[PDB]
């Protein structure tokens, strides 16, 4: 499913992401935009052989099991395919564990490179929340 900017903001808020660990809804929406372009089905293979899945591009080496990443820790205890669903609950629950991992949202390279330090409020501007 390809989310709309405001529809995603509302779904993330409903799932308790707004200001989770101090990160605004704008940070999370900005991260989804640049990680997957709001597409729940996005996947990207990495050179180390691992693969990133979903709207938040969660990596298979540590967070989910895709059956083809040797040395996977599967810290979110879920098959990576569960992260591509139209319902974002699994992606949200796993992201909460990642963001609490000690490095905050810096774990998402697109957020660090494209959202961090920018007017992230623009991402939820105009939305009925």
């Amino acid at each position: 499913k390809v989310f709309g900017r405001c529809e995603l903001a509302a779904a993330m808020k409903r799932h308790g992401l707004d200001n989770y660990r101090g990160y605004s809804l704008g940070d999370w929406v900005c991260a989804a935009k640049f990680e997957s372009n709001f597409n729940t089905q996005a996947t990207n293979r990495n050179t180390d052989g691992s693969t990133d899945y979903g709207i938040l591009q969660i990596n298979s080496r540590w967070w989910c099991n895709d059956g083809r990443t040797p040395g996977s820790r599967n810290l979110c205890n879920i098959p990576c395919s569960a992260l591509l669903s139209s319902d974002i609950t699994a992606s949200v629950n796993c992201a909460k564990k990642i963001v609490s991992d000690g490095n905050g949202m810096n774990a998402w390279v697109a957020w660090r490179n494209r959202c961090k330090g920018t007017d992230v409020q623009a991402w939820i501007r105009g939305c009925r929340l």
